[PDB]
């Protein structure tokens, strides 16, 4: 299999590549109606026309802003393209993400959506994935950093409160040795 993601920018090769996930991570989608969401885009599916209210988890803007500085980032969603790329265009203002990976980039392992690290094409000694949902990284544990699933709390303040970890986790020489294998 060819790597999901090309040669690392000169600036980049040293840093740490970060896989950060979607739905229920970066923001929170629904079909059904919803006051003051965010984004409210259109999805085709089936031929229909479907409107897809989003909201955005708070502190996301200042979360991207910063990421995009220490890492390089990589979208990589479960989710079709047609609904995770115009949501991305609107959440990254700063060219944070470097690459966006969807659902065919998963591999269906015994029913679930896994993201494969090792076909990212980066030293795993230097590679982070944070996804609400742990059946993403089976194959990955110890390169996982754990964010609580979001909906609507718009008391939640994971993003703002995980910057400090990742802060540490950008001068370290391997990742494994603060999450430990
Ligand atoms: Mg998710």
């Amino acid at each position: 299999m060819q790597y999901l993601l090309p040669e690392a920018k000169a600036q980049d090769s040293d840093k740490i590549c970060v896989v950060i996930d979607l739905d229920e991570t970066l923001v929170h989608s629904s079909f059904k109606p919803v006051n003051n969401a965010d984004f409210i885009i259109p999805v085709e599916i089936d031929g229909v026309v479907h409107q897809v209210y989003v909201l955005k988890r708070p502190h996301v803007d200042e979360f991207l802003q910063r990421m995009g500085e220490l890492f390089e980032c990589v979208l990589f969603t479960a989710s079709l393209a047609k609904y995770a790329d115009p949501v991305a265009d609107m959440l990254d203002k700063w060219g944070a993400f470097r690459a966006r990976l969807f659902r065919e980039s998963c591999v269906f392992h015994r029913g679930n959506y896994v993201k494969d690290l090792s076909r990212l094409g980066r030293d795993l000694r230097r590679v982070l994935i944070m996804d609400n949902s742990p059946a993403s990284y089976v194959f990955h544990p110890d390169n996982a950093v754990p964010v609580a699933s979001w909906f609507d709390n718009m008391s939640d303040t994971e993003l703002h409160d995980l910057l400090p970890f990742f802060e540490q986790l950008s001068r370290v020489d391997d990742v494994y040795s603060v999450l430990r294998q």
